[PDB]
C-alpha cells in the first residue's frame, strides 16, 4: 500500500507509483510539480518494522529552478491508518567557500 | 561531469550515468555487492562557480541479500580536474514503532572520480 | 520563559535554568519518575533574542554517565523556545556512541524532538 | 587528553578545559570580537577496548560583540594518539518565524586536530 496519493501537514503532497522492481516514481507538488524519484524494500520483514524507502527531488522544472535537492529517508508503516515518517537533507549548490553552510535537515510525516 | 565512476574514502564504488533530464541512473557496489541506485541533479547549474546540486537513493536489497534499509545522499558536484562530490547521507533501517527512535544514522562521504 | 520544567510525551522530562549570562543548566530525567533517569545538562541560549516574533536560538549536551550507569555515549539537542499560552522547544537531536573508527560510520544518530512546557 | 587547544580546517579554534566531573568548558575562536562561550559534556569513563571518548558542545554565537541570533550543536568523540582528533557532526539553529522554521536548521560535520 505505498502507491498512491500523500500529504504532508505543511500541505505538499506527493503521487507515487511503488513498482514490483523497488522502483520508486511520481512527482511531489504545475508550476510547482517536480519529478521525484526513489527506492524502497520490496520483500520487508513481517516482524512488526517498517518498511525503508528514500526518494529524491531536484528542484528544477520547466518553470523554475532553486539550484538544489532535497532527500528524504524513512520508513512507511502500514494498514488503514498508513504513515511515511521521513528525515530529510537540502543541498543548495554553493561555493567551495560556502559549501558549510549549503544543507538544511528536518524532518516530515506523510499520511494517505 | 557526473557521468562516470566515482570511489569513496573505503572500498565503495558507483557508476552513474546523468541524463538531460535531470535523471541519476547507475549501479552502486559496497565492495554480489551490487545495488541499484537512482536520483536526481540540476542539470541547467548556475555558472557563477557554484556546485551542482544532487541527490540519490539506493535500497540495501539485491538478489543476494536484503539489510532492510535504505540511504539517500544529498550534496553537490564540483568539476575541475580534481573532481569531486561532496555528500551528507542518511541511512534508515525499518524497525519497529517502539524502536523509530534509533532508525536513522547520519554521516558524510566525499567521493572522487 | 525558558526557565523550568519540560516534557515530551515519550516519557522524558528535564529542569533547566536560564541564566542571565547565556548559560543552560539543569538535569535530564530519561524516565519520568525514575532517580536512576537523571542526568547534568548544560547548555547556551540567546539571551537577547530578536523581538520580531522569532524563536530563541538555544543548544544543550548530555552525556550518557551518572553514578548509576555509562552508555558511552552524548546527545546534543540543537532547537529553539517558542513562547505561547502553550510554550514549547523544538528540537533536532545527535546522539554520538564512541566506537572504533573501524565503526565511526555508524556512530551517530540523528532524529527530532519536541518539548513543552 | 581532551584538555587543549584545537584547530579545524577553515581555520577556527577552540580552547577547551575537560573537568574531571565530565564537564567541557572553554572558549570557541584571539580578537575578542570573534570569542564565544562553550560548554558540554564528555564520557569521564570510556570504554578500554580501542573505542573512542564520547562528547558533545555548545556555543550560542552571543558576546560582548555581536549577536547572530543562533546556537551550534557538535557531537562526536575523541580519538587519541600523537595524532589525537576530535570527530564531529553538527547542528545551527537559527530563530526564525514560524513560517522559516522548516528552514532554520544546516548540518554539516568537522574534524580537529591538536
Amino acid at each position: 500500500g505505498i502507491t498512491g496519493t500523500w500529504y504532508n501537514q505543511l500541505g505538499s503532497t506527493f503521487i507515487v507509483t511503488a513498482g514490483a522492481d523497488g522502483a520508486l516514481t511520481g512527482t511531489y507538488e504545475a508550476e510547482s510539480r517536480y519529478v521525484l524519484t526513489g527506492r524502497y524494500d520490496s520483500a520487508p520483514a513481517t516482524d512488526g518494522s517498517g518498511t525503508a524507502l528514500g526518494w529524491t527531488v531536484a528542484w528544477k522544472n520547466n518553470y523554475r529552478n532553486a539550484h538544489s535537492a532535497t532527500t528524504w529517508s524513512g520508513q512507511y508503516v502500514g494498514g488503514a491508518e498508513a504513515r511515511i515518517n521521513t528525515q530529510w537533507l537540502l543541498t543548495s549548490g554553493t561555493t567551495e567557500a560556502n559549501a558549510w553552510k549549503s544543507t538544511l535537515v528536518g524532518h516530515a510525516t506523510f499520511t494517505k
